[PDB]
């Protein structure tokens, strides 16, 4: 019921996953940030891609085909589920929960948009282990994201 | 700025499932309802199934090992994930589904007082139940029985 809620994004171009300098915390982490009041997280997802990597993207989302069609019928919509959820303690510095998206892109080109981190990378399956700026749980993810996206 | 974000849980008791009525409007529903300002969704979850069927229970949490590790490993928490993220009424309802080891169910005042447990034929059977509660009571069934 409090804006205590973030989303993430793990974007995955061809046979490499996007990752960015957070800035002001040394530090290499997917795409992501606060969800609008009366936004959906699936929808923040999306504009921050397009926010801090100028990105169309494509969220992987497994359709639960049953489910989809009797909430239409019912009035409702079912969304897109997060592929994980995790508790975050710093940036924001408050507690807050993310919602983690594994997503698809087209080109490895970004264009972040003015006051956006501009440290951009790619990295490859094999870039895992090599980086000396990057949580553990993100490598996961990362990997996870490749894994699944290719 | 308050969001009105709400959860819904489907309980699992041996071969049923637990639904119970809204009087106004009839139709029976998951147990659930808003999250309070400052808790976690699954912790409204445990809550709501508490108060409003006096029932502790166990939320279905596949473990990413590798994940939640390295979380640990990272100064965060790997959470339980919603099974399903709906929208309706509009709101966001994260939806999650668990298991409780007795039928005995207890409301506490000012909670819907008509508690319900479904087999699947039961729910087959059944007059006042949407069409989307049914199918995921019966993934509820199929994952948890």
């Amino acid at each position: 019921l409090n804006r205590h809620f973030t989303v993430s994004v793990f974007i995955v171009c061809k046979d490499k996953v996007l990752l960015h300098l957070h800035k002001k915390a040394k530090k290499m982490l997917p795409l992501g940030g606060h969800i609008e009041v009366n936004e959906l997280p699936e929808e923040a997802c999306i504009r921050e891609a397009k926010e801090e990597a100028g990105l169309n993207v494509t969220l992987y989302n497994p359709i639960d085909i049953n489910l989809k069609k009797s909430c239409d019928l019912s009035g409702e919509k079912l969304l897109i589920n997060p592929i994980h959820t995790i508790l975050g303690d710093v940036s924001p510095n408050h507690s807050h929960i993310d919602f983690v998206y594994y997503a698809t892109t087209t080109s490895f080109e970004t264009s972040p948009e003015i006051g956006e981190s501009k440290i951009l990378k790619w990295y490859s399956k094999e870039d895992l282990k090599n980086a000396h700026n990057i949580q553990e749980n993100i490598l996961v993810m990362a990997t996870e994201a490749l894994d699944l996206l290719e």
